[PDB]
């Protein structure tokens, strides 16, 4: 669910940041190795903020809402981050979102893949399963990703930890393909990035 938008596709793919107060010297280096994460497998580059107008600011925010998707411009944006959402992992799906990324659940062609089972929704988070609007995002050939880092987990937003909200349709492999993975950026993850930032 890459943006369709290339004004939000941060220029030269290089993305000035500010780690902002109120978090803990072990939550800045794990911002450092997220950032370094996605500078090893892609052309993005973080610098430190110092007089440019558009960069990131990390900053200290209960969990959810919000990091905005793709460059603001015009200032400073927010990646929001907090006590229970601070893991590595979770912070390179986080600056997934910096990059230009929606939720890959949110793809225009999801419904080919997977299952929304509605009922299984927490009352009042069922807006977090609403489809992209096809204009807005631009998949760049690439199949949708089960293994990407922005998939949301089967029971994301479940009313209960063994109730599925979301189901893949088809098994790949042999196997209904495992979702939610927070441990690396997948293949697809970086096929799809390089693409967006035309890396070498
Ligand atoms: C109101 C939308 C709730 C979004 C919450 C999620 C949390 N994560 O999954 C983080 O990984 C989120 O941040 N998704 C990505 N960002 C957005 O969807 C989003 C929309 C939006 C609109 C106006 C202003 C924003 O400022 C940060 C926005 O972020
Ligand atoms: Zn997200
Ligand atoms: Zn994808």
């Amino acid at each position: 669910a890459a943006t369709s938008r290339p004004e939000r596709v941060w220029p030269d793919g290089v993305i000035p940041f500010v780690i902002g107060g109120n978090f803990t010297g072990s939550q800045r280096a794990v911002f450092r190795q997220a950032m370094r994460h996605w500078e090893k497998h892609t052309c993005v580059t973080f610098l430190e903020r110092t007089d440019e107008d558009s960069y990131i600011v990390f900053t200290y925010r209960p969990c959810g809402c919000c990091s905005y998707v793709g460059r603001r411009g015009g200032g400073p944006q927010a990646i929001s981050i907090g006590k229970n959402c601070d893991k590595f992992g979770i912070v390179v799906h986080e600056l997934g979102h910096v990059v230009g990324f929606w939720h890959e659940h949110t793809r225009p062609d999801r419904d080919r893949h997977v299952s929304i089972v509605r009922e299984n929704i927490q009352p009042g988070q069922e807006y977090n399963f609403l489809k992209m609007e096809p204009q807005e995002v631009e998949s760049l050939g690439e199949t949708y990703d089960f293994d990407s880092i922005m998939h949301y987990a089967r029971n994301t937003f479940s009313r209960g930890i063994f109730l599925d909200t979301i189901v893949p349709k088809y098994e790949v492999n042999g196997v209904k393909p495992p979702i939610g993975q927070r441990t690396r950026l997948s293949k697809g993850d970086i096929a799809q990035a390089r693409k967006l930032y035309k890396c070498p």
